[PDB]
């Protein structure tokens, strides 16, 4: 190619100029100060956004998003944003809660994170991204932007004929995502979500395929009762397994359990509150630092584990939620301001809509693995010598990249029962 591999390259190289500027804390040994802060930022938007979304939903619904996906997709947007259609971004995404050093070169450090993130040991531990911008052809996009994107995020903007071929462009965008996601994330943008009036469109999804470092034996899976919040219970395929796992019983009996994937770089963390206590309180108590304290406190332990098969997922229309959180100008044709993408080809450029889509399907094998069918037996005698961690009541769920300490996925399994 022409430029230098961004991953190895430092800031003292690759001239990155954003048309608009916005200008100890015990960090673990062997850590990139800059990346670490940036992450500290994403995890804030994470819990924040999760809680806000959780209020809108009902304690009996499953939840699932990818804070990293969105933080990433919108960072792109802000590559060429300005004024309020920038301050808001920075504020909403917590980028203004880190050093001016990091808060400045956010695209650089996001590039670095993406580097340690999407490279690979491509074992049974894969992680594919699919974030992209779609704007109408009837506009000339700043090529500076275009280049920087491709290098930092690697996608550049994409012009589609919205004004004359919406349903065709819809299929275009759709057939792009149902690609990067190995024909798995299908129908990102729904019909009538894009019309001849669509200006700028934002899509963003993350896909994770992986196998448990310590799989469950299908012969141990069983039909047991999962008690929902509304007091009513239901049958679920409870998976069983006994081994040493990082565990931690925190405040008020809430248990934290970590199950790593082949590689130990990606893991699923469960936050399970005791039978009586409500997940709602825990969710409200959730702060980036609390989660961190819990993670560090973890200690390998020999335990008995009951976890059920399940699939949580959700196609998001962030526009609503985000602005409701304070992200306004960007979605407003009048107030927006993205001089970084278009000077003013056909006037006011703004994000018509933003589409999210993430899903998790766990079983004996791993995430997005080989499902089984062997008729699930019933009943389960009590394990002698020891009780047991049982996710037979609403629990939290986080899919994290450990080295980079980044929350890739977060959700709630409030009801995993027979679909
Ligand atoms: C296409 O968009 C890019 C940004 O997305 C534009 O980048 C230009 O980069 C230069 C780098 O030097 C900026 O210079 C300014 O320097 C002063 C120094 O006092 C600083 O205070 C400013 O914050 C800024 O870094 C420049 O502002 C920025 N765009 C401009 C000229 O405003 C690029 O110029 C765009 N190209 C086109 C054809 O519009
Ligand atoms: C960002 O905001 C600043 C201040 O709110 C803008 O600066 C003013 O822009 C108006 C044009 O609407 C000029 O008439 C003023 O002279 C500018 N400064 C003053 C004296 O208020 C700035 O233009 C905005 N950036 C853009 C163009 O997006
Ligand atoms: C996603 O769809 C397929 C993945 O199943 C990709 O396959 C390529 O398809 C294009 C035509 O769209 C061919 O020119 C390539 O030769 C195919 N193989 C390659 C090089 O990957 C396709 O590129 C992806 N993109 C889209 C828009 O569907």
């Amino acid at each position: 190619g022409s430029p230098v591999d961004i991953c190895t390259a430092k800031p003292r190289d690759i001239p990155m100029n954003p048309m608009c500027i916005y200008r100890e804390q015990k960090i673990p040994e062997a850590t990139n100060r800059r990346v670490w802060e940036l992450s500290k930022a994403n995890s804030r938007f994470a819990t924040t956004f999760y809680q806000h979304l959780a209020d809108s939903k009902n304690d009996n619904d499953n939840i699932f998003l990818s804070p990293l996906s969105i933080s990433t997709a919108f960072a792109m947007t802000k590559l060429g944003a300005c004024n309020d259609t920038l301050q808001q971004l920075m504020e909403v995404f917590k980028f203004d809660t880190i050093s001016e050093k990091t808060s400045d070169q956010i695209h650089f450090f996001f590039a670095k994170l993406n580097c340690r993130l999407y490279r690979k040991a491509n074992k049974a531990s894969k992680l594919v991204s699919a974030n992209r911008l779609f704007g109408d052809k009837s506009l000339t996009f700043n090529e500076t932007y275009q280049d920087i994107s491709e290098l930092v995020y690697g996608a550049k903007l994409q012009p589609l004929d919205f004004k004359e071929n919406a349903e065709q462009s819809r299929a275009a965008i759709n057939k792009w995502v149902s690609n990067k996601t190995e024909g798995r994330i299908t129908d990102v943008i729904p019909s009538e979500a894009i019309n001849e009036l669509t200006v700028l469109v934002l899509v963003n999804t993350i896909y994770f395929k992986g196998l448990w470092k310590s799989k469950f034996s299908p012969e141990n899976t069983r039909k047991e009762l999962f008690y929902k919040a509304d007091g009513e219970s239901c049958s679920a395929s409870m998976m069983y397994q006994e081994g040493k796992f990082r565990y931690r019983r925190v405040a008020e009996g809430t248990q934290v359990l970590e199950l790593p994937f082949k590689g130990d770089d990606i893991t699923m963390v469960l936050i399970l509150p005791k039978p009586e206590k409500s997940l709602a309180k825990v969710e409200k108590e959730l702060t980036p630092e609390v989660l961190q304290e819990w993670l560090d406190e973890l200690e390998e332990m020999m335990l008995c584990v009951h976890m059920p098969r399940f699939r949580i997922e959700d196609g998001f229309s962030l526009k609503e939620q985000l602005q409701d959180m304070g992200l306004v100008d960007l979605f407003s044709p009048e107030k927006s301001k993205l001089p970084g993408i278009v000077a003013e080809g056909r006037d006011d450029l703004y994000v018509s809509d933003a589409f999210h889509k993430a899903f998790l399907e766990v079983n004996e094998e791993g995430s997005e693995a080989a499902a089984s069918t062997a008729v699930v037996i019933a009943g389960r005698s009590l394990n002698p010598n020891r009780v047991c961690f049982k996710a037979n009541r609403p629990f939290l769920v986080f899919i994290r990249e450990v080295p980079l300490n980044t929350i890739i996925f977060m959700g709630r399994v409030a009801n995993p029962c027979v679909k």
